[PDB]
């Protein structure tokens, strides 16, 4: 008997034509405007068309699966997809593990930080279609960030870039760590996410050659509300005017894919800033489906089932 392995991710449009519904459905459902829908669209046209989000996603959890029966003969896992703002569902991938005779599944969303705006939801609605199903029972993780092989993973890029940096210039070079923003009144209620991301950067910093570093966050919605701060193109400008730096090294590490909100926030806003200033601007690659990665994430999930059985 097989172990699901149930892989949570965004979503993004797979073709040009989704871009509305797939909005709708980011809007919790209410149908956004013309203006709305002309400045997203326009966003996937400025990075090539469309996203890479599906393919890198899919290239993530089938790696990620055959990381896991590659590895051990205890248990075969098999991963189903489940995606929160378009097909396959999170509700979907439920009722295909449903449907398979699945009984136990492991669930894990790629995003290594938990907060209740995001995998606490994707946690809801997958424990919520499998009540309504009668199975399967899903042992939910919900974050793994503190994983050493994940912060090396992120501190080896780093440095790898750094050594490509004249040494005389290294003095003058910040790494800007960041993830999605979300409405500042998360901190309220002492939700763990700020801080998940402020252990991150630290645990990072600790094991590069680059001696100054900020932590930032980076695509707020469009809401009439506050959300965390400092953005990362109003945090470079502010270093910039402070220190006068000359490298900015973006790593989004609450990201784990090249998706619209690196090729875009990152490659394209903050780059905009650093070529405002007179900086140089770096991005190293992001996880994708590098080998190195589905081995932190074959460490999560096996870890996992190694502790609940
Ligand atoms: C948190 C979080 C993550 C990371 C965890 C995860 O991966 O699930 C996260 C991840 C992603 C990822 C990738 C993408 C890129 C998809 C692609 O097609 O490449 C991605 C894309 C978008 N998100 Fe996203 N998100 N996200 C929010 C929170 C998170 N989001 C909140 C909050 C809102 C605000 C919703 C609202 O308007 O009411 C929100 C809105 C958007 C919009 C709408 C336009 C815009 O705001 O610029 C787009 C496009």
């Amino acid at each position: 008997k097989k172990v699901g392995l149930l892989v949570m991710a965004y979503g993004t449009p797979y073709k040009d034509e989704d871009i509305e519904r797939y909005y709708t459905d980011i809007r919790h459902g209410h149908k956004p405007s013309e203006e709305m829908i002309a400045d997203l669209r326009g966003r996937y046209h400025a990075i090539g068309g469309l996203s890479p989000l599906a393919k890198i996603t899919e290239a993530q959890a089938y790696g990620l699966e055959k990381a896991l029966n590659d590895s051990q003969d205890e248990v075969e896992f098999k991963a189903y997809i489940g995606l929160k703002h378009i097909e396959p569902f999170i509700e979907d991938a439920v009722e295909a593990m449903h449907k398979d005779g699945i009984e136990e599944a492991i669930s894990i969303v790629l995003a290594p930080h938990y907060s209740s705006f995001s995998v606490e939801a994707y946690n809801k609605r997958a424990k919520e279609a499998a009540d309504k199903l009668g199975g399967p029972r899903i042992n939910a993780i919900n974050d793994w960030y503190k994983q050493p092989k994940f912060i090396q993973m992120w501190a080896d890029r780093i440095n790898e870039t750094a050594k490509q940096i004249p040494a005389d210039e290294l003095l003058d070079t910040v790494l800007i760590v960041s993830a999605h923003s979300l409405p500042e009144k998360i901190k309220q209620h002492n939700d763990p996410y700020p801080n998940q991301l402020q252990e991150t950067a630290d645990f990072i910093f600790e094991k590069v050659v680059v001696p100054h570093y900020a932590l930032g966050w980076q695509s707020e919605g469009k809401t009439g509300e506050p959300w965390l701060g400092p953005d990362v193109q109003d945090l470079t400008r502010e270093l910039y005017g402070r220190e006068k730096y000359k490298h900015f090294i973006y790593t989004p590490v609450g990201f784990v894919a090249e998706h619209l909100e690196v090729l875009y926030d990152n490659d394209y806003e903050c780059k905009v800033v650093t070529d405002e200033v007179g900086a140089a601007y770096h991005r190293p690659p992001m996880p994708n489906s590098d080998p190195e990665f589905l081995e932190v994430l074959r460490t999560v999930v096996w870890e996992k089932y190694s502790n609940l059985e």
